[PDB]
Formats: C-alpha cells, structure tokens, sequence
C-alpha cells in the first residue's frame, strides 16, 4: 500500500509540533496520547490479555500459534507518560512478526513515583517472567526511548541483585543520558519534532527528582555496562537523542558488550510507531524480529 516520502512525513511531524499545546496538564497530555494513539492500527490476530507481572500491570500479547520465546517490553514516554496501550501499535507488530508472547509492562510513571520506582517494576517483572518463561534464555528485553533506558537500567539492577541475563536487549532510540548534553542534543535539536528541547528538559527533571542525573541506573551511559547481554539498537537520523544511541554503543562496546547499531536516514524519534506512513517503520520491525527470534534459537 501507499506511504509517505520520509521527508514529507517529517514536515507533518513538524506542523504537528508547531500547533502543539503550550503547557498541557500532564494528566491531559496523557489522556490525549491514549485517545490519539488509539487511531493507530494493531497487528491482526494478536490477542490482548490484560494480565500482570510481579504485581505490575501488563498487557500480554501473542498470536494463536506463538512460540515459547518471550519479550518483556517497556514503553517510551519520557518516563512521565505512555502505557502498554499507547504502544500496541508497535508491540502488537513485534509480538506477531516474531511469534512470541510479548509482555508490555505498565511500570509506574513520574512525578507520582520518581526513580527508582519504574526501574524497580521492570526488575520485579523480569524476576517474575523468569519463572513463567522457565529460562532466561528464551527471554528478550526491549523498549523505545525512556523504555529503552529501562531495558538496560533494569538489567544492570538485575545483575546487581543477581538474576541471570536475558538472551538479548532491543532498544529503539534509547533515552540514556538525562544530562541532555551531547552532540546530537544541540546539533539536531531543530530537526527533532518529537523529542523536543523543552520537552526532554522537564521530562528529565521530573524523573530525576532530587536524585543524581548521572546515576548509572538513571543514565546507563555512565554505568559499568559490563556483563550485559547482546544488544541491538535502531535509531532515526532526525533525533536529538541520536548521540545516546551512539554513546551507549561506544561505552557498552568498550564495556565488552556485543552491540549492533543501525541509524535510519530521515527517520524521527521511535519511527517504528509510524509504520502507517513510513516504510522504514516496517523494515525496522522486520529486522528487529529477525534479530530477536534468531537469538531465541
């Protein structure tokens, strides 16, 4: 079917950015994210079981004939928004193109619960998911933006605690440096009509809550990423957070982790959400799944 020329779509995200609301109450910005992200298409044949993990709410997802593999998923939303719901668009596709049961976790958001609330839930869930899954070998962790920072964060916290490392980590435009201070952050700020300057600011501020911005469990890009499992990273070119994806790859790289990074031309922050319009959205999903299942094999 028909698609948008990447650039034009950017022009679309740009126009939407301009008319964006000035100071929208956090509770409404949320409600409208749900309303909005509900007009998007959910993969067909993906039953949405409303279950839980470690007492943390989650929308399990799987096709009728799903394998034994498992994807514990953390959504994005600057740590202050988003929900398993909002991301069905992406996860339903992930769960289907990989024949795996995907567990979209509803970890707590800030300011109601700042760090380490979310990280904590991600661990608890994993811990739970190990038992259910049977082996850490058939599990994979994934998330977009902030959700990408938790897929690492939680695994570092898990290593600390003493749990076995998953088979792999998949991150989409990871948000891993809350100091908002690297090359892309300033150089591409204009180009990013989603992860905006003032946006990330309060985003970080609220999540950090007094705590230290360079706390490894908050901005993994400063951690001892040693011991973590292989990680795949996809990121768009039009991203202020581009340098997070490259810097986390560098460190984890030098930290001794296996890393695969792909930077997609003309794609915006977490483009995998806009399959509806841009082709790469699909190519990426397909590549992310070929990657996942190959690991759980």
């Amino acid at each position: 079917d028909t698609k948008m020329d990447p650039r034009d779509f950017l022009q679309l995200l740009k126009i939407n950015a301009e008319k964006a609301e000035k100071n929208l109450p956090l509770d409404q910005k949320r409600a409208g994210m749900e309303a909005l992200c509900e007009r998007f298409p959910r993969a067909e044949g993906v039953e949405l079981t409303l279950t839980d993990l470690g007492g943390v709410p989650c929308i399990r997802q799987a096709t009728d004939g799903a394998g034994a593999a498992h994807i514990l998923y953390f959504h994005g939303g600057g740590y202050i928004s988003g929900s398993p719901s909002t991301h069905l668009v992406l996860t339903t596709q992930l769960a289907k193109q990989s024949s795996a049961t995907l567990w979209s976790l509803d970890y707590r958001l800030a300011p109601e619960n700042p760090f380490p609330a979310a990280v904590d839930d991600c661990v608890a869930a994993y811990r739970a998911l190990l038992k259910t899954a049977g082996s850490a070998d058939r599990i994979i962790i994934a998330g977009d933006s902030a959700g990408g920072g938790l897929t690492t964060a939680s695994m570092l916290k898990a290593k600390e605690d003493g749990l076995p490392m998953p088979a792999g980590l998949v991150m989409l435009s990871p948000f891993v440096d809350l100091t908002l201070s690297r090359w892309s952050n300033s150089n591409l700020a204009d180009r990013d009509f989603l992860a905006e300057p003032d946006t990330l600011g309060e985003m970080s501020e609220l999540y950090v809550g007094g705590e230290d911005r360079k706390n490894p469990l908050i901005s993994p890009v400063y951690a001892d990423l040693s011991g973590l499992p292989e990680m795949l990273i996809h990121v768009g070119s039009e991203e202020a957070l581009l340098s997070d994806s490259t810097t986390l790859a560098e460190r984890a790289g030098a930290a001794g982790v296996s890393v695969e990074l792909k930077i997609w031309p003309d794609m915006p922050h977490v483009f995998q959400m806009y399959g509806k319009f841009v082709n790469a959205a699909d190519i990426s999903i397909k590549e992310i799944c070929h990657w996942i299942s190959a690991r759980i094999s």
